[PDB]
């Protein structure tokens, strides 16, 4: 396509991934919460999750614009394609769709070799990983995105491929939505055997040790904080999430 100058991410995670393609030296703006690699907090924001800024994105005459379909606003994203930028669409629910994603972007490198390395490279360790993490036997895990109110996935969207790698069955994935909020008898209802959540549930102590006698995961000490960075953006580090996910289903089996 082209080596472009002056590139715009619209995700956290498309900005690890523009770097990760040797694209970084080349943003302009990026998103709220796009703090990976941590340079990137210099630059200025066009976006979060409820709006894109698309008068400071005319400011900025991008050739190049990163987006999150599964994310951003579809207006605005229309929008910016009627408006005629070049808007490379970053696709969001498998593992090998990150590595995909880093070879793509790399074609808009001056040193596309960067992200020819990096895309292989996560090849060889989600390969790695893959191997490692075969014999995990199927666990119904529980994955709150917030305790108040209590927001889960669902339908496959991310980040339920990672789970499914180790094995993992999300109790919620016949869901009418993708991401729904449910209440606490949905997940009593449904005796997971493990329970993943926040660091920062875990600190303040978790809402589900009020329910030990109801919740095997309780009882089983099978309620864990992961860490959302690599988990919740599908990123190079998304290989440090397989790796902590894995270890942790596969601890599951103990019982
Ligand atoms: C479900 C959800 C939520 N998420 Co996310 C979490 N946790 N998220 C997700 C999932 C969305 C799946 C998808 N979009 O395909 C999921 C797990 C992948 C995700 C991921 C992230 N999220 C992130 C954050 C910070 C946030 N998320 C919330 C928007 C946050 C919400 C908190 C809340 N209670 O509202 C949330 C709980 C529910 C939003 C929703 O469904 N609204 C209903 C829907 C009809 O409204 P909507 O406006 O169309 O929602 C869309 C946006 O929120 C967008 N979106 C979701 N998260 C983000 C984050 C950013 C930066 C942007 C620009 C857009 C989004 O996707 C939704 C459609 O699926 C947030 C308000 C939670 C909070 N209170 O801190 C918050 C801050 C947003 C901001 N200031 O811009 C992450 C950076 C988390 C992390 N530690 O890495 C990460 C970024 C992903 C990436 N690609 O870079």
């Amino acid at each position: 396509p082209f080596p472009a100058e002056r590139i715009i991410s619209l995700a956290p995670h498309a900005t690890e991934i523009a770097y990760a393609a040797g694209l970084g030296d080349k943003l302009v703006a990026v998103s709220e919460y796009s703090d990976y690699p941590p340079q990137a907090l210099e630059l200025e924001r066009v976006a979060n999750h409820q709006t894109i800024n698309i008068e400071k994105i005319l400011t900025l005459k991008p050739d190049l614009i990163i987006a999150w379909p599964a994310g951003n606003p579809p207006r605005e994203l229309a929008k910016l394609r009627q408006l005629g930028f070049t808007i490379y669409d970053s696709q969001t629910k498998t593992l090998d769709e990150i590595a995909d994603n880093i070879e793509a972007l790399s074609h808009y490198s001056a040193n596309p070799e960067v992200g020819q390395k990096a895309a292989h490279d996560f090849r060889q360790r989600l390969q790695d990983l893959r191997t490692q993490y075969a014999s995990n036997q199927p666990i119904r895990y529980f994955y709150q995105l917030s305790e108040k109110p209590i927001i889960t996935l669902a339908q496959g969207h991310w980040p339920s491929e990672v789970f499914s790698l180790c094995g993992g069955v999300n109790i919620f994935a016949d869901s009418e939505v993708p991401y729904p909020q449910v209440s606490i008898e949905q997940v009593l209802v449904k005796q997971p055997q493990v329970i993943f959540t926040s660091e920062h549930a875990i600190a303040n102590g978790h809402m589900w040790r009020a329910w030990q006698a109801e919740l095997s995961a309780v009882q089983n000490d099978q309620v864990w904080a992961l860490n959302a960075d690599w988990l919740n953006r599908p990123t190079p580090r998304t290989l440090d999430a397989v790796e902590q996910v894995c270890t942790y289903l596969k601890i599951a089996q103990k019982q």
